[PDB]
């Protein structure tokens, strides 16, 4: 059988997988009450991508489809999505949202572009700032659009491109990077997600991949964690390596003097767990990285890091 | 003679590909008739045992984006000084053996996206701002190689802190043609580049250069945003991994159609990271949309490819 392995990456040569900018740092957190349930950046070791996760980088939180109306909302521009490919979305699929929707409740800024087709001026074009609100109840991707507001009112009712920058608070309401949006609005429910992922001894935690994206004003951190990086999720998917048990043993190595730093468990799922209590932003050399040396089990005693 | 790890490309559709010169999807397959105009773009560019080459990195996030500070307001047209680190935040070198700063635009025109900042140090750390910002590649201070670009704002909200680059598309610079084959002066006006990744051509009659093109986003006019690489983004990141050893100059790769197993056409993938097929004129190809280029055998430089 095909083995199972990891690309030989660093960290700077990482993608954030729930948002399109490289990974900043290794991050364990303490564990709460809260759930870690992201839909962006999911797919198990054997190569299926879950949630709302697809291959390409420049897909994470951007969207593609065409303005439809313009209305009076605050959000003004009203979009109706294809799938990111371009093909038509259709809304009785097994998926949360079209891959690639935002994961997380705040806002994402970016800039909507267009190109006209068709009778009216066809390959002109326009771009501007564009912020998209996930708390909006216009925000409905899985029902097939989302909303997004402009400074600028040069939009016309044409294919429409956005692409994301940055995060940020929308006014009072916080960027909360572990609570889904409803992806079909009001006094609905979510459906098909990927599961939510946690420890399975109280001594483990999450180890994440950090980074620190851009924010429009304000103080916010821009903090999105990912359970694993983008480049993983494609290998995975190119590889498929049959899984030969629900836990991978993982160790984090300095190529530069041969040691091994520290150890972790690399879940089924697509999720890092390692010992340790308490918050912890970790400090490895730049040329470290992860290195798959055998499958092991839940029953596996991870040496304290 | 000893074994050695075989050669491949991934398995991905058209639309599950990168642009290796813009971070976009891969839109469509295009060929062109030879003409004047010449090759020699800097991004996109790695071998096929996984050597990269030019400025090319393996982040899309990578691809036309810079890191840095702005370190003045100028009274040049392009007004903010950025003073450009390496994207993985470590100091830029510039005596290393490379055109500019990995990463940096290889194409003469314009760069349009929104520049970002978070403070540090004394004055009010962790503020942050981030506005449209545009970078022309035809500006006397774009000057990467020797460590600055400058970027133009109608936002003046702008501090000398930690500033980032992020790339939505590209346009003309005014007066001045968005010109995908002519490279900006890395080092500015009346300097040479250097460490280029070569020129490409094809080298065999009857054969044309065969592009992964996108349609990249512009903002305003009619520019069609064209930008054609060499190998999309993944490939790139593919050798990298394989390192797989070339046994020839050149691997011969066939399109084929899996809901079929039809194989469409063929084409050589020369050991630079370029391809060519046997095609008279410029063609658009209309390919099947679950379609992919598979590697088949190593041939030789007198290897006559089928006509499509």
């Amino acid at each position: 059988s095909k083995p199972f392995s990891l690309p030989i990456l660093t960290l700077s040569e990482l993608t954030n997988s729930r948002f399109p900018v490289p990974i900043d740092s290794l991050f364990t957190a303490q564990n709460n009450v809260l759930q870690v349930q992201c839909q962006n950046g999911r797919c198990t070791l054997d190569g299926e991508l879950q949630g709302t996760t697809q291959l390409l980088p420049s897909g994470i939180c951007a969207f593609r489809g065409r303005v439809t109306a313009e209305t009076d909302h605050r959000d003004k521009w009203h979009m109706q999505l294809q799938n990111l490919n371009g093909t038509t979305y259709d809304p009785t699929d097994d998926v949360p949202a079209p891959l690639g929707t935002p994961d997380f409740k705040g806002v994402v800024f970016g800039v909507a572009s267009q190109r006209n087709v068709g009778n009216d001026a066809p390959g002109s074009t326009r771009a501007h700032e564009a912020v998209i609100s996930t708390y909006s109840p216009q925000f409905v991707p899985k029902l097939g659009s989302v909303n997004f507001r402009s400074n600028d009112n040069d939009f016309q009712l044409q294919p429409t491109k956005f692409t994301p920058v940055g995060i940020n608070d929308d006014g009072d309401h916080p960027f909360r990077q572990w609570e889904l949006p409803d992806y079909s609005g009001l006094l609905t429910l979510n459906m098909n997600l990927a599961p939510p992922v946690a420890p399975n001894f109280p001594g483990e935690q999450l180890l994440f991949f950090r980074s620190f994206v851009p924010c429009s004003g304000g103080y916010n951190q821009g903090i999105v964690d990912c359970l694993i990086p983008q480049e993983w999720i494609q290998h995975f998917y190119q590889e498929s390596a049959p899984s030969q048990s629900d836990v991978a043993l993982i160790r984090y190595v300095n190529p530069d003097t041969g040691r091994t730093l520290f150890e972790a468990k690399l879940h089924r799922s697509g999720y890092i767990t390692v010992a340790h209590s308490g918050d912890y932003p970790l400090v490895v050399p730049a040329n470290g990285y992860f290195r798959f040396d055998s499958w092991v089990n839940q029953f596996y005693s991870l040496a304290p890091m």
